[PDB]
This record gives C-alpha cells, sequence and structure tokens, in this order.
C-alpha cells in the first residue's frame, strides 16, 4: 500500500522550465568503428566498443544493433536517445483516457516519454535532432513544444504535467532539463555516431 498516493491534491496546471543552451566538451575522444551488413529484414551493425576508454563519452553504446528496413528512417533519433528511453507508441489516451466524451487526435499523440509518478505528477518528454547549428536546435525544440503544448495543457486539468524537450545538434543540446556536461556529451556523442552510420545506411 503506497502512501505517497494518499497526499492532498497538487495544483493541476502545465509547467515548462526554460530552455537552455548546452555545448559539448568532447574534444579528441575515440569514436568506435562500425561494420554494417545486409540482413534478412534490413541491416546489422557491429560497434567496436572495445575501442572506447573507461569513463569516456560513449560508454552507454551497445556493441550490436538490428535495424529492420522499416526502421532506418527513425534510426538517427532512436540511436541518439537510446540510453534514455526505448522507442514507444504509448499515447496520451493510455494515461489520461479520452478527454471529453469523444476521442480526438490529441488523444493519440505519442511523445517520446510519458512518465507518471506516485505523487500524481506527469512528465512529458520529447526528443529531437537537427542537422544545423544551435539556432536550428533551439527552433526544433520550440516546434516540439508547439506540437504537444495543447494536448499537455488540456490534460493538465487531470494531473499536473511538466513538458521537457531535448534537442541535439552537432555541438550541443538545447534542453530545459538540468543536464551535466557528461550527460550533454553522451547525447552529442551518440548523435555524431548516428550521423556517420545514417549516411552509409541511406545508401
Ligand atoms: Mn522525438
Amino acid at each position: 500500500e503506497r502512501i505517497l498516493k494518499k497526499q492532498p491534491a497538487p495544483v493541476r496546471a502545465l509547467t515548462i522550465h526554460p530552455l537552455r543552451r548546452y555545448e559539448s566538451s568532447i574534444y579528441d575522444t575515440p569514436i568506435p568503428a562500425y561494420v554494417i551488413k545486409h540482413s534478412s529484414d534490413g541491416v546489422t551493425i557491429d560497434i567496436a566498443t572495445s575501442e572506447l576508454a573507461d569513463g569516456q563519452s560513449g560508454s552507454t553504446i551497445q556493441p550490436f544493433e538490428s535495424v529492420p528496413a522499416q526502421n532506418l528512417t527513425l534510426f538517427k533519433h532512436d540511436f541518439t536517445f537510446g540510453h534514455l528511453a526505448d522507442t514507444t507508441d504509448k499515447k496520451f489516451v493510455e494515461v489520461f483516457g479520452v478527454l471529453e466524451n469523444r476521442a480526438d487526435d490529441s488523444d493519440f499523440q505519442s511523445p517520446d516519454m510519458i512518465i507518471e509518478t506516485e505523487t500524481g505528477h506527469v512528465y512529458v518528454v520529447e526528443f529531437t535532432t537537427t542537422m544545423g547549428d544551435a539556432n536550428s536546435a533551439d527552433l526544433a525544440a520550440r516546434n516540439k513544444i508547439a506540437k504537444y503544448e495543447i494536448a499537455c495543457l488540456d490534460r493538465s486539468a487531470i494531473k499536473p504535467i511538466s513538458l521537457y524537450i531535448i534537442a541535439v545538434h552537432f555541438n550541443g543540446v538545447v534542453s530545459n532539463l538540468d543536464l551535466s556536461d557528461e550527460e550533454v556529451n553522451e547525447i552529442v556523442f551518440r548523435f555524431r555516431l548516428a550521423r556517420d552510420i545514417f549516411e552509409e545506411l541511406r545508401e
């Protein structure tokens, strides 16, 4: 019997912490070799994680990956963020139910994460990437906020919601989470490696 579920109600409202610019501080760090091979559905990838130093950016990377042909278009986004959450089609409706009598489009939106805690807060987290610079990243982040703000606002009447964004570019992250340098480095490092792999995969 979980006692945190027995607290007085929290304020039902949408919270958005301000976005911040972070920059990677990677420098000369080995980038693992990868071997791409044709497979039955798509490609197999073999990442030489042995080449990485202990305590260096990239320690979250797994040596082996299967990418089916239907998943190559999402590979960059999903690989980049694969240490924080696995791919999902978990919709708003699974967590809040339909909002007024009738189901609508915002019920079937699927942000990258929807976390609900015992205390009754809900956290919506969305990841994204850009091939441009930090300004591109800031803009990408604002577009994800615009994509999901309405659905979050209406449902915050049911449980309070905090909306978070992580937007990666080649040299940093725009995010309203409070990230360490290692955490920024890991995201960027995984993004840079995903870019290299993706250019050979589209080919
Ligand atoms: Mn995303």
